[PDB]
């Protein structure tokens, strides 16, 4: 039907169709009469499938023979999101496929619905460990990304009486037909025991034994012919564990408990004895597995020459430790030789500032579960201090301030200062966020070795986030400038030259209304909800945090309410208010901002004065493939983190792709986002880093803003007084007296400069003609935020690649 | 190579080597270069399973066109063993396979030895299951096993100094070729809760709920293109189960606790809740799709002549109760009626008369786990007691010996007598065992009932026990009588005119030396033992038990041992005697027993006095792919129970099929074994019931034969003092002990008579012409024990059905 959606020739169409049936007989034992939808959804995954298994196979042929320098991404989170129209799009498939299902009197997109997302993370940074690998792929890079199989990963969310509630992601219950379990490559993980240190040096002994069993998916590159490797690790009991009878087999659910579940709280660190297990159980098998492929190529000082492993997070540090102790205790490298191996090999990306979530694992917990691992990191922190003491000779303070190990209450391994102490470079995610590094965070590690520290913004992977869910808007582009942007986004810029083109304004329009339209009765179908498809949609996606202010954007919606109530009979732009986003299970102020969120819509969307002038909707269980269809649908983008707060965001590099506008702070990426698009181009409100700092030195009073504002003081009273639960008065007194006693987010100090610049979004709104003018320019320079551009930046100055746009044969 | 194998014809050669490959690249992932052995086992049982579904799919096609009655055998149990070598008999793909794979460079047999045994039964009644399906699909009888998924089958045995040690096995652990998950007919089961008496009845509320989702499994029919299904269900917890959150997921375990692990303890009844949810649960699945497949044909008074349900003893007994529960509470039939529906479906097959082995559960455990149950059956018992009273007025003792109700310290249900009072037919497993059932443990029962009383002599499937497994002799016998007998073994009494054939005699002793090179090949190859390959193979292989009395074995074979050592130089037949089997991990005897017989080994094997005279082998890890291998190899079946004890036995049929003699007691199947063959052509030997009987009126005294056998003294002595334990002088008083004080077996009062047989079986041995006319006897009149005679007669006399041996259309 669409040009960018590939040919549907003759000879492929009937080869899908006969494929397709092969697969629901032979693979799904089936034929059309007892077939289910599911069994359908199989039989198109086969066929699809069926299609890498070449491409797979001769690619790491090709890297066997070749060589090249390996990229291993180690992540405990990939948010992969489905698989099925990703791997379509990248390997020109979904014309035929959508021809050949037809034919078969079958409809795709339905099929397509009824695969389990892999949520196999919490949100950015799981999300930008898949828009990375499909980058890697994509510029032919030999890259694995490592981590954990989970059985179960991002909960479920439901809403009840607008509370959330979790339930278990089973999403291997009927089968995943893009993992090929790897038994021949199933490995020992050891955990607890004991040092002896014999004549020749240590040994680690006495320990349990988990076995960690490998599992790959594809990641194909578009339409390069590369597939590379994500090889997820499970964790398996040993045949002998615990061997009265009958409980030594159930007690086999203990050691496979590691692999079990996805840690979804992002928002607070929590010395769990588990995770600490999920985080030497990647690094420890993802590390003999490396070791494994570097042999198979006795001389470690080629070793950074041929491995480069990048740590997302803090979360596989001991990865450092782990490589010293097989260097140092396995291979009898001396100290400093395996030292050397291992800065050089690897390199870290710091997600986050805020201080809650900062890995800080207490030294008893390391003593007991990884008794050689934490003398090694002692033994690290000896020399690097060594090394601090030598450069600022007398600085006590600084010594102290540097140390890897704290010292309070219970001492702490700081794994943070592990990785930069350990690792040849350093990056934050945006250029605001690496300036926050160098300036406060790690200001001491910076002037220790400030050659460590860099920037690479973050990006999206313009195929899921512009050809897969909005193809009419790849295809009007594709009409003008061709096709090859796709893997290019910086081709974008060539459609400046026509936000004066009628046509091209006309179908930009036109392609936006279309997708509203889709996701309107996407919300009636699936959840019976009504909306108003002419109205702006309002857009705030996102897991709920403090710092992303969800509270803010709540703030907004009542002072429209209030206003609207105040003049009924005047005239204001009508708007589709969207917020979505699951609260970590244990963090209780984002679930009272959820229930704020449903409370504010009963009220809101009931009020027979309001019509259809403001609705205030809870996206339920958002998601990737949720996001693949309300992003397509928004015309503004919420991005409204404290300044100072957010270290990138990616979901704001979304929206511009896909044609919203921006309302958001000065703030990790938003700042080169207005950059790139002209501060004229996007909405810019509220206090910059600087206004942060002031306010802080003086100290944040909230009152003070409460006492001089009248609208906001009302709604404080109508929160206060049970405006918004009638039945439970003083529902909401936790948030009143968080906002107005202990608000370390500034909500109160941003909220005029966020109503004035939402009555200018309003203005903006109201002249179709010139908000389609500025969505053009956000989606012209939003070439800048591909992962090619963020890949292909690791690959030059970290990594010592060069990544490479040639096909491979097919 | 050999006939019955099939045919290798060009068309089937060159299209097998092309599956072959296509599934080795699209289903395995690999190619010829890194491809493991593991990987062409999986590319041959993918390209073999692929001729199986459109055979599948027509047959249960066939049956929902037909509607024919439909058997449903209920077991806890089916020992299947392996699958690929079956499947390829059946559909007569043996010979075109090994070609293909040959021509492929790769050898069958090797890869066939990749394959794990599905080991989901313990021994004889989980056998008996599995050899009753092959059976029914040979008779075209619409049949469906029905089971548990375990995911750890019976235990894998090691022996660590004489020792047994247990390993869990984890057969699944590389996925199954054989089964198809059908995710779209999950059921819930219930547990725990309350009953509510309502105006309309009585309801089961607050119940906890666990998923069963079932997997089926093809079982092909013998060349008749009838392929029928065993299903086998698995738990699942629910996706809100126990929905801090962590240990909410992680919970999920005990749910799915129910289907993790097959109890081993077949000698002692152990009333453990999880074995109680295992039973119930597998009967709640199984009864609600019954129910589905009976109403996708309202009026419940055709379900007998539409179902059959055979319960495989008590096991699956909660059956009765779930039926009349569902009849009653679910569809509202009055009692009655349900009643008489319950009864004409149920038929109940008895495997043991040992009092320790029979279920009787705690009422408190019922009372708990299944509220609901128990009401029913208690008024079941109360309804069935008043016809006892009715039938033997003034008979009380009756009424409490005929209660379904047992009094005492814990009160209990006796399972079997709810078995008895709930089905329309009780059968025994051979003549003899069904006689003592109507005499002794059920003689109330038969009184009441007579007609209710039937037997059933057990039978053994002649595909896998002769075709399979001794390929040799299936081709000598195919020679001279064609292919025919093969589903029809009564037609191997054609041989009898064969037993002065002097090419006959010659080749049927060919293939028995034959076997015996092959076996005594794995022995050194798989386990580094050396045996004398002319020595004759006596050979004990069964669940290690007191009343199968190894140790009747094991004080022959010290008799032999000391005899030598006697009168070095004199000539004796040498033996190689081979012992096996697995002990319940918590039968404290059994495995003293097998320590017994290792210790016995360890002195006899290493007496340089003694040479190749006498070698003592424990055959370690006895299970179906073992039994394959050693029975075609033995010239000696020692099937030496107590008369009285063994119900029927199995292996005996599969050794007399395959051409080895059998010393035996006149117990169970052996009783009718030499009926058939002539009690001439049988070593019988030993006490039969009746004198067993008188010697228990007068009182056993050990002591008598110990005061009065010479060679049984010094034996006794020799165990006493130490001479098989020299380290450890005590080790074996438990078993003295037992043999002269608590000795319920009888063991000493058969010990002469045993070495006297044992002397003639020597004898006969001298004289291979002549042992060999025996044997070309005993494999003549094997007939009557093919299962197919057995799954005939049930067919016929319980379940109301026609067996056929016609095609289905290929
Ligand atoms: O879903 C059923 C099972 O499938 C198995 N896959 C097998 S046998 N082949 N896959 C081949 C394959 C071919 C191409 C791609 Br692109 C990916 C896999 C997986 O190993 C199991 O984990 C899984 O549960
Ligand atoms: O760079 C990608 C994105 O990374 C995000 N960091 C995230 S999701 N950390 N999660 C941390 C975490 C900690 C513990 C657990 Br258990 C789970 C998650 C930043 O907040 C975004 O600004 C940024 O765009
Ligand atoms: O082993 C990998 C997985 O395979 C799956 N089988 C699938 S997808 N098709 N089978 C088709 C089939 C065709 C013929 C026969 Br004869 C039996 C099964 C099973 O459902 C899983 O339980 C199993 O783990
Ligand atoms: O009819 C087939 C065979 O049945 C056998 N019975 C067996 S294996 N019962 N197992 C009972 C059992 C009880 C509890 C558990 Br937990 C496991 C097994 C008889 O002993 C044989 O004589 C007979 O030939």
């Amino acid at each position: 039907q669409i040009s960018v959606r590939g040919l549907a020739g003759v000879e492929n169409v009937t080869e899908l169709k006969k494929n397709f049936n092969r697969h629901l007989h032979f693979t799904l034992v089936k034929d059309r009469n007892v077939a289910t939808p599911r069994d359908y959804y199989f039989a198109l995954a086969h066929t699809v499938r069926d299609h890498l298994v070449g491409r797979w196979i001769r690619t790491q042929q090709h890297y066997y023979e070749k060589d090249p320098k390996r990229i291993y991404y180690l992540s405990l989170e990939f948010y992969m999101g489905r698989t099925l129209q990703n791997t379509m799009v990248n390997l020109a498939l979904e014309n035929a496929c959508d021809e050949a299902t037809y034919q078969l009197g079958l409809d795709m997109e339905e099929l397509e619905e009824i695969e389990e997302d892999a949520g196999l993370g919490n949100g950015g940074l799981g999300r930008l460990a898949a828009c990375f690998l499909d980058s890697m792929a994509t510029l032919g890079l030999a890259a694995y990304g490592y981590g954990i199989r989970y059985e179960f990963g991002i909960f479920n969310q439901k809403i009840c009486g607008g509370w959330q509630m979790e339930e278990a992601d089973d999403w291997l219950r009927y089968g995943n037909p893009w993992e090929k379990a790897r038994p021949e490559f199933t490995l020992p993980v050891h955990f607890y025991g004991r040092v002896e240190h014999t004549s020749q040096g240590a040994k680690w002994v006495d320990t349990q034994v988990v076995l960690a069993m490998p599992y790959d998916t594809p990641v194909p590159g578009y339409r390069n012919n590369v597939v590379n490797t994500m090889r997820l690790w499970s964790a398996k009991a040993p045949n002998d564990f615990n061997l009265g009878y009958i409980q030594a087999v159930l007690d086999r659910n203990l050691a496979e408990n590691i692999s079990r579940v996805l840690y979804p709280n992002d928002n607070f660190f929590e010395g769990k004895e588990l995770r600490l297990k999920q985080e030497y159980f990647v690094v420890a098998a993802t590390l003999q597995d490396i070791i494994r492929r570097f042999k198979s190529s006795t001389n470690f000082d080629a070793f950074p020459d041929k491995v480069a492993i990048q740590l997302n997070d803090t979360h596989p540090s001991l990865a450092i430790p782990e490589l010293m102790r097989v260097l140092v205790d396995l291979e009898r490298l001396d100290w400093d030789k395996a030292w050397e191996v291992t800065v050089k090999t690897c390199a870290y990306t710091n997600h986050t500032v805020l201080p809650e979530a900062l890995e800080r694992w207490p030294v008893h917990l390391l003593e007991t579960l990884l008794p050689r691992h934490l003398q090694i990191i002692y033994e690290i922190n000896q020399r690097f201090l060594n090394r601090v003491a030598a450069a600022f000779p007398g600085d006590v303070d600084r010594l102290r301030r540097m140390s890897l190990v704290e010292e309070g209450a219970v001492k702490r391994i700081n794994m943070a200062h592990l990785c930069i102490a350990g690792s040849h470079a350093v990056n934050g995610v945006a250029r605001i966020h690496s300036e926050i590094l160098k300036k406060t965070i790690f200001k001491d590690f910076y002037e220790l070795e400030p050659h460590k520290f860099q920037n690479k913004t973050n990006g999206i992977t313009p195929r899921r986030w512009l050809v897969l869910c909005n193809p009419g808007l790849a295809e009007i582009i594709a009409e003008r400038i061709g096709e090859e942007y796709i893997s290019d986004l910086d081709q974008l810029r060539k459609l400046l030259s026509y936000v004066d083109d009628e046509a091209f304004i006309r179908d930009v329009a036109k392609v936006k209304q279309e997708n509203k339209l889709k996701f309107a009765a996407y919300l009636e179908r699936e959840y019976k909800v009504h909306i108003n498809p002419n109205s702006l949609f309002d857009v705030q996606v996102k897991r709920i945090h403090e710092y992303k202010r969800q509270l803010l954007n709540c703030l907004h919606v009542i002072t429209l309410y209030n206003r609207i109530k105040k003049e009924p009979n005047k005239f204001v732009v009508p708007r589709t208010v969207m917020i979505g986003g699951k609260a970590a299970p244990g963090y209780h102020m984002a679930k009272m901002i959820i229930k704020l969120i449903t409370a504010i819509g009963d009220v809101v969307n009931h009020d027979p004065v309001v019509g259809d002038r403001l609705r205030v909707i809870f996206l339920e269980n958002y998601r990737v493939s949720l996001a693949e269809k309300v992003i397509p649908a928004a015309d503004l983008s919420e991005q409204i983190s404290t300044a100072g707060t957010e270290a990138s965001g990616t979901g704001n590099m979304k929206f511009m792709l896909n044609g919203a506008l921006t309302i958001g702070t000065m703030d990790g990426a938003n700042v080169e986002m207005a950059e790139e698009a002209g501060e004229e181009n996007f909405f810019i409100f509220g206090m910059r880093v600087e206004d942060v700092d002031r306010l802080d030195q003086r100290g944040y009073n909230a009152q003070e803003y409460y006492d001089r504002i009248p609208e906001l003081r009302q709604i404080i009273e109508q929160l206060s007084s049970g405006f918004f639960s009638p039945k439970q008065p003083d529902l909401f007194k936790d948030i009143v007296n968080m906002l107005m006693h202990h608000d370390r987010f500034k909500v109160f100090a941003d909220y005029e400069e966020y109503v004035k610049c939402q009555e200018r979004v309003s203005a903006l709104y109201k002249n179709p003609r010139e908000w389609t003018r500025m969505v053009i320019r956000n989606i012209a320079t939003s070439g800048k935020f591909s992962s090619d551009r963020t890949i292909a930046q690791y690959a030059r100055e970290i990594w010592g690649v060069e990544p490479s746009r040639q096909r491979l044969p097919a």
